[PDB]
C-alpha cells in the first residue's frame, strides 16, 4: 500500500475521467492521495475532492509562480480552509526562477508569509523549488521552518543540500517520475544517498509521467513505478519501500 | 550589424515564412547567420540554405540527444560536407541528460569522435550542454579541445566554469534569449563576468524567444534584444556589443 503524497487530481486534465483515474490508482495499491491546491481555482477544486473522496487529503497554499496574485484576503481564506480536518499541510510554496510572472522579492515575501501561517496552524509545509535551491534553503533556515517540518517536493539537489534538508531542517524528501529517467543522475543519487526514513513518493500528476510513459498524462497509479525504482536503487523489496514511505507519511502528517 | 552565431532556420516552423523571417533579421542589422545541422534531416536542410543565401554559413555535426543514431557513414558524410567553403564549424555536439533517447556512455563516445573529427578539419566546435556541465568540461579538457577552439553555446553555468571555458579551453561563450529572463540570474551574471572579447550572441531560433516574446516562436531578428541586454549589463553601447561580437565571430571562424 502506497500514498501518492503530491497529486493535482484538481487539474482540468482529469475533467473527463477522474473517477477512472482514481479507481486505477486504488486498484494498484495507492490507498491515499494528497491533492495539492496552489491558487484560487486549484484550491476550490481541491476542497471539493477531499469532501467527495474519503481517502483524499488536501495540501493548500500559494505557488511561487503566482506569488504576485497572493492577497491578504487569500491568506485569511487559506487559514480558515486549513481548519478542515482533511487539510493536512500547507503548500506547494517556495521559489521558482524559471518563470518571470512573479519577481524573486515578491516570491520570497509570499514564501515567508506562508511559513508564518503554517506555524500558527501547526501544519507541515510542502516546498516547490525550481532553479532557486540555495535561496529556498536560506529562507527555511532564517524562518525556523524546522518548527513545522515538511517536504522538499520532487527534490533534485546535491547530497550536501539533501543533508541540510534532512539533518538541519529535519524535513522529508519526496521523489517522483524523475527518479525513473535514464540520464537523470541527480535524483538516482539522491534516492541512493538519503535514508529510507526520510523518503516519500509522489507523482505530481498530471506532470512528469515516469518511464516508460514519459511525455504522457501522468496519474497517481504510476507512483508504483517510482517506488519500484527506489527499491531497485537502495537494494530493498517493493514491499519495504511501500511500508517505509507509508510510515514516513503517517509520521509527518495527521 | 550583428551575427546570429546559432540559428535553426532549417526547422519546419519556418517552412511557410522563411524568406520573411530572413528579411526581418537583415532589416534589423543581422547581416550573417550560422545555420546549425545536428542530424541527417537538419544537415541536408542546412546544406541547402547555405547554397541559397549568400550570408548564411553552416555548422554541422551530431546532437547528443540523437547520439545513438550516429554511424561511421554519418561521420564520413560530415567530414566530406565540411569541405564546403561556408561550413565553418562542427556541432552542435556535446551531452544532454534531460532526454533519455541516448545513454550518457554513447553520448560521450559520439562527442569524443566529433572532437577528433574537428581536429582533422581544423574547425572549431559548437557545444550543446544540458544538465551535464562537469561531464562536458571534463571531456573538453581530456581531449585537448583547446587545439580547435569553439563556443559554449547558450552558456548558463557559474563564473568558475566560465573562467575554465575562456581561460583554459580558450573558448568563446554565446548568450541567447535567457540573458533577457528576469528571475534566472546566472546568464546575466555570466554576461557581466566574461570579457567582451569572449562573448557572442545567438537566438537558437526557433527556441528560447527572449523577453518580451517568451513563449513565442523565436526568430533571428530577436538577437538585437540579446545584444541590447548585454550592452546594459556591461555598461556598453549597443554599437560596441555589435562591433565586438562581430570581431569575435570573424576571428574564431574563417568566413
Ligand atoms: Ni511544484
Ligand atoms: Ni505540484
Ligand atoms: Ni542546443
Ligand atoms: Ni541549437
Amino acid at each position: 500500500m502506497l500514498i501518492d503524497t503530491h497529486v493535482h487530481l484538481n487539474d482540468e486534465q482529469y475533467d473527463d475521467d477522474l473517477s477512472e483515474v482514481i479507481t486505477r490508482a486504488r486498484e494498484a495499491g495507492v490507498d491515499r492521495m494528497f491533492v495539492v491546491g496552489f491558487n484560487k481555482s486549484t484550491i476550490e477544486r481541491a476542497m471539493k475532492l477531499i469532501d467527495e473522496y474519503d481517502f483524499l487529503y488536501g495540501i493548500i497554499g500559494w505557488h511561487p509562480v503566482d506569488a504576485i496574485d497572493f492577497t491578504e484576503e487569500h491568506l485569511e481564506w487559506i487559514e480558515s480552509l486549513a481548519q478542515h480536518p482533511k487539510v493536512i499541510g500547507i503548500g506547494e510554496m517556495g521559489l521558482d526562477y524559471h518563470w518571470d510572472k512573479s519577481p524573486a522579492d515578491v516570491q520570497k515575501e509570499v514564501f515567508r508569509k506562508q511559513i508564518a501561517l503554517a506555524k500558527r496552524l501547526k501544519l507541515p509545509i510542502i516546498i516547490h523549488n525550481r532553479e532557486a535551491t540555495q535561496d529556498c534553503i536560506d529562507i527555511l533556515l532564517e524562518e525556523h521552518a524546522e518548527e513545522v517540518g515538511g517536504i522538499m517536493h520532487s527534490f533534485s539537489g546535491s547530497p550536501e543540500i539533501a543533508d541540510i534538508v534532512t539533518n538541519k531542517l529535519n524535513f522529508y524528501i519526496s521523489l517522483g517520475g524523475p527518479v525513473t529517467f535514464k540520464n537523470a543522475k541527480q535524483p538516482k543519487e539522491v534516492a541512493k544517498h538519503v535514508s529510507m526514513e526520510r523518503l516519500l513518493v509522489e507523482t505530481d500528476a498530471p506532470y512528469l509521467s515516469p518511464h516508460p510513459y514519459r511525455g504522457k498524462r501522468n496519474e497517481p497509479a504510476r507512483v508504483t513505478l517510482v517506488a519500484e525504482q527506489i527499491a531497485e536503487l537502495k537494494g530493498l523489496s517493493y514491499e519495504e519501500v511501500c511500508e517505509q514511505t507509508t510510515k514516513n507519511a503517517e509520521k509527518l502528517f495527521n
